[PDB]
């Protein structure tokens, strides 16, 4: 990671740019949540810029970021550069309305949540109910953010569904493709 | 490891027992074990469709579908299949113990019987987990319904008593209706 | 592990069943299992080209090409091959269950039948992935077409019903046309 | 991985990692599995913050799957011991000892964001060896469960019998259900 | 394992022909199934002649041990027991299970008694169930040992709290065996 | 393996040889031995070679191939299940007019696979060897199918799956045995 | 490992030189994207110099870099030193027209994208369609940047195709070979 | 992982050390003992009269490492107050009991566990004998010191440490391992 | 193993081969062979070949006690090596009928073992292995004519003896010199 006279990521944070550039786990969420809180305290009115190049990851970690975005006063603009898959694409769609972007060759992928369960029948049932409720929660929020029905979201996320930047715009996941 | 007996014919000990209509279920129940036991049951029915068969059970259980292969074959054939628990019958083992001919399900006094709900796993997409969950729940309903019919206990009581590992003495298994008699030594 | 029976002649239990025209498909289907079953079918046809053969199926499935070795050999030989599901017939196992002679496909009441689409893999260059994808899609079409002919269901319905794991009871398998009869115990 | 922030003050600029910057404003992040190291760090932060100012509130962020019960109790007892109120917020997930610590915040100052997940269940453990050693371990984990349930009862207003029943297996609650249960006081809805 | 020819037998099968069963390993389900089968075979061959159970075993599974124990008590023939080498844990329990008056050891054989071993992991209630089960199992073992030795349950409990090694002569004094066979 | 003889030995008594696995040296040695045994038993009666094989070693395959051509009896071939790579080469090696498949059998043809590491000159030697091996295979396949070497080269460039009927049209087999 | 003068890479960044000297993954892309953004903010008119010595890597990570290059105002000059393979050679070709270079002994390699898929037939189909669309996207852009037809790019990338610096120039991947 | 505070820039543990608080928050091995011994020596040199505060959240560990800490506590002039937060087991509970008389504490939900020392030996009979004698002497040494610090007899300590013995904070006080449970205000 | 297999052929002539590490399986087999041979003929000598690095003490005692229990004399011969429990069993043969070939190696040393866990568990294990060593040394004293104190000293560490030194020690009666 190069230094500027700051490491490069810290330099970007000084200009209110947060980089979500990896798999989403609890550590990544904690860092992004902290950066959002720091930026709101520095200036509660200026926009924040969230860069997303992520294959997704933990749903609860993703919701930590999602809820923090909605909680703070500044608008959080989102941009997909490279790829936004799974919880990554969910967070892309979570940006301030009118301020969700992708570059033209960026890839957006949506699909249903993944998980596991082992043990007794009743334990498997509890895990199944939990992941099904989690999917309903995700689909409901995605419906509100895209303007698509819950039934359409359900159908379109049944398997891996790859979208171009332009298709993501048509879907309502982003507002604009930034053409060079 | 397995001794031979000579009667002129040479038999390993298990084959010698099979000649007297005794089948040994002495391991974890998987497809191989089920196939072997199913084959022995079919062989014995063909040898004599009227004489009792004796199924020895010392098993920690195992695959439910493999257990049902044995269960359905027991019910399908004409001979009565007597069951005895020696050592332990747990899970599908205890289900098979309860599957023996009415009046002919036994245990020795220090045998251990354990009943519990089925175990499994699932990973992948939400809808795949749902399918696996529905399947294991239906399997549990099927097991509980049959156990209710075989023991005389209600489905609601079976559900409650199999929620966690439930260890029974031979005498408790008799009181429960899983077996008919404890063979006390003379 | 596998007991012996003595009639002058000494047989393992499976060989004894084969003498009465019973073939046991009791494991995952791979090339070895297919070769053995194909050999048994050819042997039985040569022993008697008119008497029925009995194919026991307790299998989670396995290789599609191995399954087709068995399927084609069943159709090629003169004797009718009766099929019975005891325990489980999943994937290629359920395909082979459905391949038995019309009117002579059975299951015991607690047997489980599962149908789903074929599984596979591919890695390498885009064009290699394309070739592998085309191959598995053609394989699925071939399976679905044959299943349609054997069950009486449309190809479109088979496609829909095999999209994910679909578990059927013995009675549901009969209603579907995978088997002809559930053998209820007497 | 962890960004730096630089604040220019009148006696030279200061460089903080982001978590240290939050600690300066009395925010402690419990963002991982709870083990002894995590507990020691959080205990130290609580003691430091009390010494800096014994009257100002502390803010404990909880995004945790839980972990060691004794480590969790190190944090719990330190929270109750110090003078400042410790506000708690669930962001993401609070499971097991995480949800216990969420419920341990100052009364009226326990929060969650709307899509946060709270999970409660009974403690997990292990025991091997002789029969009498297994008995000792069993008695210990059963007493530990009674201790947890009693405290949870006091903090939520639910009876011990209800806590026992509701923690028998994994029990997932929405933020709103956690409020109704008494684990938190308020769901912070976005403005 | 050598062969002997009269018909060809492996050495263990040859001993089984003279009603000698060898329990010469750790006790698991396979060993128990084999020994149970041999006992049933021998009873069917002759319901009146004594059976001879050789024990050189570090013990093993309690339920497997009880399969053997209950089969011994169930059959009509007397089962004589001898400790050669070592009988530990369930091995020593089976040694004590032989027909009264017909439990032996050779002079340098080692007998060890101790409480049962086990494990449990998972939820508190699962640990409780496992603990209750192993405690009941210990009570069952101690009660039977009390009946077979003539020692009180309280003394058995105390003496099995930790590993307790006995010489053949001490095992006789304890009531685990009836006689030490001294060489002529 | 059931007894009647083990089942495979019983089939060998009726001049049926089972090639039902990956082709390695052990399999080739066994099949070569069976062919020599059968020729000695009767030099005029047909032999029946069952093929359900994913292929394997080229030199092992050539041991079988050359032994088939060397002996006096006609060797009939049948594909049941799958004949891939050297398996399909051996299928095509059966006596002209006596190469069969069952209707759902799969035939796959492709170029040989291999490996080489070390110095540049060692890599060159290995490359020349595998290229010569491919030429040898293609030339023989051309003679057995009636297809040109140029067409064989093109059609084996990547994995090429054929149905039994397509294998007949290609000239790899003579007839599909339809069930009566 | 990395000498100080600033560490050496940060010193080069001060003069608007970015080093892409490794396999392209998300971390590398995020770092390069950040450097490009930083440099544009420092001076939106001065050229940027992108050094490429890379075996390639992730396609989506490569597209993060590609789209950021096209998005920013400064011209990004590219030079191949050592090797540019796969996505590395794609990025080499993405430099400002007239300002794509290689040193004389640099190696350029082009080939089709690599990937994988396992699971159900329909999942394999989705993965196959995705990688085929990705290849079309890459080939279309390469056609625009080189002046070669899509059909020629398809043919020339079917297998590993190694080019000298001079051949890369003739192909249109670079504009000039810098002779010493 | 470990946050920084600015007054000078300190990691949080160093900041606590400036106020005479030492954290024993892990398994006790030689490294941990060396660090704690060094902190104790540093603090005595800074001020030989002011109390030191030793936080204990530890499952125990090496007996000799524990004795390095124990002997250093007794050697230095300042009183070392001890507090159990979370758990003090085995050598951890021994060190808890080693604090200055009247200044050994626990928080109400802290767990104290006492048991006999653990170890191992393999090799020749005479090597096993040497290892057995050593661990038995070590147990006698531990029990004698625990007797002096708690007021319990050696015979009672022996009996109560035969197996794992878990105590609540209040039970630890009754036992004499600590002097007071700090109840929250 | 060449073909009776060769070992079974030797057993027909009352020769038992102890040619490996002594564990429970080996002991069970040798005990069974001894019982079989006594039943075949209670008066004829048995010949026990010993080429063994030793092994389990309790397994060795299974063999030892069975030798002493049966009526036939058991002659012992060391060919190759008899170490540890192997040398103990060599010394256990019938008095006057314990042999070695001239280049055979005999090694004596104290028993080996292990203990882990609580102090009291280590104490129990230590007491047990010390009592086992006393039992071994007492029997070796009776069989060799050496004092217990001398056996203790000489087994403190690995002590290698030639066949002739083993004879002088009293572990064997005779070295069979080739004719
Ligand atoms: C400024 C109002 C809302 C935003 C409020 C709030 O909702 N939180 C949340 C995000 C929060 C975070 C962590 C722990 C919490 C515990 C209880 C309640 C809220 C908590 C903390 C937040 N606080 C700050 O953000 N302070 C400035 C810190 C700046 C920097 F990030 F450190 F640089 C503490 C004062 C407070 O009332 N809030
Ligand atoms: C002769 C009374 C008792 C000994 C009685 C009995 O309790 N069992 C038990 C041990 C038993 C074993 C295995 C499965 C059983 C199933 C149900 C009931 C008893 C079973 C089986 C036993 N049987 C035999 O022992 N038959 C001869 C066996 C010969 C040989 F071992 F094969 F060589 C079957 C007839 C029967 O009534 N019993
Ligand atoms: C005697 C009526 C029922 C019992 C009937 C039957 O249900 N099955 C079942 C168990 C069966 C087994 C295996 C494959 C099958 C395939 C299709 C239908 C039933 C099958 C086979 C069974 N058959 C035999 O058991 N024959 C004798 C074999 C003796 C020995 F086991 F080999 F020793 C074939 C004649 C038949 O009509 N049945
Ligand atoms: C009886 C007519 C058809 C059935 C014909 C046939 O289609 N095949 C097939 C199944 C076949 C099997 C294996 C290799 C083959 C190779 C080429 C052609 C057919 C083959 C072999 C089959 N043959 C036999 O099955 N003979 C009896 C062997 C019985 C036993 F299995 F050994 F017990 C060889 C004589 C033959 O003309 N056929
Ligand atoms: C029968 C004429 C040709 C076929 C001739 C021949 O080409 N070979 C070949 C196949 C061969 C095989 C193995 C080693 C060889 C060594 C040198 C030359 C040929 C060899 C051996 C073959 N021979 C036999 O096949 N003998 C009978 C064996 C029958 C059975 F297989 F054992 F059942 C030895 C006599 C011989 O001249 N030939
Ligand atoms: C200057 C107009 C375009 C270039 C515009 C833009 O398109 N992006 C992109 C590259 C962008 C990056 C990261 C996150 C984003 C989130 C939403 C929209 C765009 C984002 C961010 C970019 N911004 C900056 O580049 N600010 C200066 C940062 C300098 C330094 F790198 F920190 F040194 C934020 C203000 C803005 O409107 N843009
Ligand atoms: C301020 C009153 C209570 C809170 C009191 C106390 O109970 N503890 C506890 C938490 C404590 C911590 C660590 C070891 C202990 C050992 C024995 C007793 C208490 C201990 C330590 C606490 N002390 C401090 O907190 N000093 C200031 C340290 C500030 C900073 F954290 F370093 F930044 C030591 C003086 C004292 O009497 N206490
Ligand atoms: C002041 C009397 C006692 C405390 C005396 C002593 O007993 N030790 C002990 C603890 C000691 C420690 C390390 C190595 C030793 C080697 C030999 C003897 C004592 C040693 C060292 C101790 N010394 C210091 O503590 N010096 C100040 C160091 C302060 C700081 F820790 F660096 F911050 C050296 C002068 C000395 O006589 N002692
Ligand atoms: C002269 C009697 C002494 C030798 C006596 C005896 O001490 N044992 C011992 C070795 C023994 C072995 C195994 C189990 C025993 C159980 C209880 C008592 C002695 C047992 C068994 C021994 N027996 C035999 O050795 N019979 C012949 C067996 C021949 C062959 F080994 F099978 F080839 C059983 C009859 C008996 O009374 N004894």
């Amino acid at each position: 990671i190069p230094t500027v006279i700051y490491d490069i990521y810290s330099r970007l944070l000084k200009d209110r740019i947060i980089m979500l550039g990896s798999q989403i786990d609890d550590n990544v969420a904690n860092s992004i949540v902290s950066q959002l809180l720091f930026l709101q305290a520095q200036d509660s009115e200026k926009d924040i810029y969230l860069y997303i190049n992520s294959p997704g990851g933990s749903v609860t970690a993703g919701f930590a970021i999602y809820d923090t975005i909605q909680h703070i006063k500044p608008d959080v603009q989102t941009i997909c550069i490279g790829m936004a898959a799974s919880m990554g694409s969910f967070l892309l769609a979570a940006g301030a309305k009118g301020k969700r972007f992708a570059l033209p060759n960026a890839e957006v992928m949506i699909h249903q949540p993944l998980g596991g369960a082992q043990g007794q029948a009743t334990e498997i049932e509890i895990a199944a109910n939990h992941i099904l409720k989690t999917r309903e929660k995700l689909n409901r929020i995605l419906s509100e953010r895209t303007g698509q029905s819950i039934e359409k979201i359900q159908k379109d996320t049944d398997r891996d569904n790859f979208l171009t930047a332009e298709e993501a715009k048509e879907y309502g996941l982003i507002d604009e493709v930034m053409v060079p």
